[PDB]
């Protein structure tokens, strides 16, 4: 235990829930690699810090431990070695930028307009639970397969994996101090077995172009698929973060761009910084907050701590981004902010794979967006609540626009 950072015993996982920036400002000062007692492992919080363990040749992928109650074995995210090579062969060839610019926008704008067209004549919505969410995961379920899941049924199932994958929270002997915060993910995952089991039997005998029918099939000898088990784990990683992430990614920067006015404005007029309004809004709320970690293989130094093997390190790149080393004001959303590397897809080996197409569908769902209501404004009523520690957006998103 490092003296200095006594105050860490007391910062709890409500606390980091509700708002981390301000545990882990100090954090980035003082102490970049940092053991933080409820979290139960150490946390890189800064730029540095965090792509140096995730590009380290002394570390590998590692789950966290509610991470790993919540997806088990092989998770893509928490494997290494041949079985990861295997789950990237496996997922990368519908992420290839080639490929999703063959059909990304056949595939959302749709989707986007269906969405749209349901309240864009309302004068007020609540963009997150009836846009940027059913807009990510309606784009990523007809990808995977999932065309028959209705959209608040993987939004329900993305947050409920959410809420498994992030109850970190451990008493002093590191053991979990919600351990009923796992069941509402293990019935989740029941029901998603229950949906995907037959679509799985079905692809198994008649493979199609879904992206799980593929998984099943794509590289394997004649008549083989790959085992549901040892599938399942990444359906799962899919069904938390894939769906999830790029709506998190509009919503965020929505909300930042109506923190800028000026910006909103410039951006709904002029639609070509779309990209670069959403890479700020990554950076400034990370949908990735805390998600990752990595585990050292042999003993290394980081940022002056020697870590002995085996030593997990949680990847706050949501912290990461806030690096004042970086960035000026980076709790301030700006538009304008110099282009700089960011670290909302992580970092090395085990980078985000879809980051191509996340970027697309969240382009393509503030584009048809603000095309169909230039007007946007937000309900400044009250502020913008943001919730989360593993993975960070706003709880909702009240707009009004004159009709
Ligand atoms: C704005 C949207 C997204 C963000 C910010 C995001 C961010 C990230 C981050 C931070 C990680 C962990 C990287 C690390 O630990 O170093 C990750 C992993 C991953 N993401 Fe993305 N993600 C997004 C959307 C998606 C989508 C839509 C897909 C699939 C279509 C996807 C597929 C993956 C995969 C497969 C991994 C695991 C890679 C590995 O462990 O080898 N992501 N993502
Ligand atoms: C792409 O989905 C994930 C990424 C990182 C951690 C958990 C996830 O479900």
């Amino acid at each position: 235990e490092r003296p200095d950072l006594a105050w860490l015993d007391e910062v709890t996982m409500t606390q980091l829930e509700r708002n981390p920036y301000e545990v882990y400002e100090r954090l980035r000062a003082e102490a970049p690699l940092a053991f933080v007692p409820v979290l139960g492992s150490y946390v890189a919080s800064t730029a540095e810090v965090c792509r140096e363990v995730a590009t380290s040749p002394d570390f590998e992928a590692v789950i966290t431990p509610a991470g790993g109650r919540t997806f088990g074995h092989p998770a893509i995210i928490g494997v290494n070695g041949d079985i990861h090579a295997d789950l990237r062969s496996m997922v990368e060839p519908a992420l290839q930028p080639a490929e999703v610019d063959r059909w990304i926008d056949d595939l959302v704008r749709p989707i986007a307009r269906r969405y749209l067209e349901r309240f864009e004549n309302d004068g007020h919505a609540e963009l997150v639970a009836q846009y940027c969410e059913p807009v990510s995961v309606r784009s990523l379920g007809d990808l995977l397969g999932l065309q028959e899941v209705d959209s608040d049924k993987l939004r329900e199932w993305f947050a409920k994996l959410n809420r498994s994958l992030t109850n970190a929270a451990v008493d002093e002997n590191g053991e979990f101090a919600n351990p009923e915060g796992f069941a509402e993910g293990d019935q989740a995952k029941a029901e998603i077995r229950a949906v995907v089991d037959p679509l799985i039997d079905k692809w198994i005998e008649h493979p199609d172009d879904s992206a799980i029918s593929h998984w099943l099939h794509d590289g394997m000898p004649p008549g083989q698929t790959r085992d549901r088990e040892y599938i399942y784990p990444t359906i799962y990683v899919y069904l938390l973060g894939a769906m999830q992430e790029p709506g998190h990614g509009m919503a965020s920067t929505l909300v930042g761009l109506f923190s800028r006015p000026e910006q909103l404005e410039e951006v709904v007029d002029d639609p070509t910084l779309i990209p670069r309004a959403i890479a700020e809004g990554l950076r400034w709320t990370s949908p990735i907050w805390s998600a990752t970690a990595r585990i050292s293989t042999k003993p290394v130094t980081i940022a002056g701590v020697d870590l002995p093997a085996g030593t997990p390190v949680m990847l706050s790149y949501g912290s990461a981004n806030h690096d004042t080393g970086k960035y000026e004001a980076p709790s301030q959303y700006d538009l304008h902010r110099p282009p700089l590397p960011h670290l909302a897809f992580g970092a090395g080996n085990h980078a985000c794979a879809g980051i191509y197409f996340a970027n697309h569908v969240m382009r393509i769902a503030l584009e048809e967006l603000f095309e169909a209501i230039p007007n946007l404004e937000r309900d400044t009523r009250e502020g913008v609540e943001f919730w989360g520690w593993g993975f960070r957006g706003p709880t909702s998103l009240h707009v009004t626009w004159e009709v």
